[PDB]
């Protein structure tokens, strides 16, 4: 029930509060997306930012929202480094549940856990 516009003032806040540099520039945004995918995008920009807070250890987070082609594409990137096992997509807990609520969508999240932590995750639009 959170508009991606305000979910990017609340990430802010919670990246500054906790002395992670904040990396964003608009780009791209989407011109329509329906208000379910949008607060589905919004519920797992927030959960991917928790991430980076409680367990990266990162200085700088980089945030890309943008409409592509037939997708909304939302990258969460941190340059921390990943504390999660060799599959650290869990039954309860936020890998797995935004990959499952996004894949119901038609979407999809990919990870990328070499160089910090980069999270990929696409809604259709
Ligand atoms: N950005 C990140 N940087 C470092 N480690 C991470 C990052 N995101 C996830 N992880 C690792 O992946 C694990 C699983 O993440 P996940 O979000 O599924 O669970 P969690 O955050 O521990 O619990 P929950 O999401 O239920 O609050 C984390 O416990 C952590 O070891
Ligand atoms: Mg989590």
């Amino acid at each position: 029930g959170i508009r991606l516009k305000d979910e990017l003032i609340n990430i802010k806040q919670i990246l500054e509060a906790a002395d992670i540099m904040f990396i964003y520039e608009e780009e791209k945004w989407p011109e329509n997306i329906s208000l379910l995918n949008e607060n589905i995008l919004s519920m797992c920009l927030k959960e991917a930012v928790t991430n980076v807070v409680k367990h990266s250890q990162a200085k700088t987070c980089r945030v890309d929202i943008q409409q592509l082609w037939k997708e909304v594409v939302i990258t969460v990137s941190d340059d921390g480094t990943f504390k999660g096992e060799e599959n650290s997509f869990s039954k309860g807990h936020g890998l797995l549940g935004m990959r499952e609520r996004l894949e119901f969508a038609n979407g999809s999240l990919h990870i990328d856990t070499e160089n910090g932590t980069k999270l990929t995750m696409a809604i259709p639009n």
